[PDB]
């Protein structure tokens, strides 16, 4: 990749201008290498574990295509990250299945979309989330999944950790990238759904946060 | 280049990985990605000249733009990997767009959250058209509830031999054999979605994982 600024001071990555960006955080190559390295850590961690056997009604059995790792992906920010991560988990041979939940704030938390999996009791569950910032969203999701599904173990993998944003204790078990204490965009991160399709992650110019006020 | 072979057990091996649940290979990752990117170029070429209701400036009609993007509705859970790949190609070709999701199951499980689609160009992204029944259901629902200016469909896969009702998507990335496909988003009880290639499933293996997740 080539990262530079044009004559207007605008960041250009591979010939493409990003006038909404303050700084580049990570190119696609760095992001993908970071995700694949975490996929290897996740596969190495879960491959030797056993949990409730729901395929044979038996007691306990190794993680397998019969009894896969349960992954709950948090929409919408995690969908692109999850699509890439599952393919790397497959490269490393980790048996797994994915369902989705969505949460939002009104700030207080509320579930927008429930998972449809119904047999998570005694299973290993991994949450895939886009970013840990204040820690409030993941505190809410972990408490809810833990009490409603009663999994054997519950862990979190984030694409991004913004360390300085913490207001409640939260350190995901797996972290692909560390980002600056700024609003990030690209690769699933957005402003009113814009910028999600970027292959790179950037910080946002402060004046751009209210650029698209109209609800979709 | 991909290496495709069979081991002593007669099992298909792609790049050193065995697929004992597969009958035949349909498409490698390289072929799939080339086909998605080609359709992304067609979708961007078709929509970038169009105009629709202006909700950024209130009214009236304005070009597709980051202010008034193309509205994409992705069908969960089957289309999520295809969508993640397609939106990045659409970005490559400079098509302004935003994505919302609907979830269907075999009933509507999750509704769209977008509320200002009236007079907007809307594109549905779906994994496969086989019998045509799922898309006939989604199209009627989206038209009635959102009143879009235009409603089109892009599928990763068309199985033309499976039709039971009339359904011709506007954009088609790949044609598949009249067989149950697995891989690249396609699954048996959520298994096989993460494969980078599309295969046909060995007969009778659709019952391999009977327990509900
Ligand atoms: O930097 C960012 N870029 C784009 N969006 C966000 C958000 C909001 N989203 C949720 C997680 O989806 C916050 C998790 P928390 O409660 O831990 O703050 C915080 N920071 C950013
Ligand atoms: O070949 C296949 N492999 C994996 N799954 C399927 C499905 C079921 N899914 C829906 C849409 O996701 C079918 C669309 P339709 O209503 O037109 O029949 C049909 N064929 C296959």
């Amino acid at each position: 990749h080539v990262v530079s600024r044009n004559a207007e001071g605008v960041i250009v990555v591979d010939g493409k201008a990003y006038p909404m960006a303050e700084e580049l955080v990570a190119t696609e190559s760095v992001i993908q290498r970071s995700i694949k390295a975490v996929a290897k850590q996740i596969a190495d961690f879960y491959r030797p574990l056993s949990h409730r056997d729901t395929h044979g009604g038996g007691g306990v059995a190794p993680i397998s295509d019969e009894n896969p790792l349960i992954i709950i992906s948090v929409l919408k920010g995690s969908y692109i990250f999850t699509a890439d991560m599952v393919r790397y988990l497959g490269d490393y041979g980790l048996p797994h299945v994915v369902d989705f939940l969505r949460v939002a704030s009104y700030n207080k938390m509320q579930l927008l979309a429930e998972t449809q999996f119904k047999a998570l009791r005694g299973k290993h569950v991994l949450i895939l989330e886009d970013i840990v910032d204040s820690g409030k969203t993941l505190r809410y999701i972990l408490d809810k999944v833990q009490r409603e599904h009663q999994p054997a173990t519950l862990k979190v993998c984030v694409l991004a950790d913004k360390p300085g944003g913490r207001r409640v204790t939260m350190q995901p078990d797996f972290v692909c990238l560390t980002v600056p204490n700024k609003y990030v965009i690209g690769y699933g991160f957005e402003v009113n759904d814009r910028f999600r399709c970027f292959r790179h992650i950037f910080t946002l110019r402060p004046g751009e946060a209210r650029r698209y006020p109209a609800h979709l």
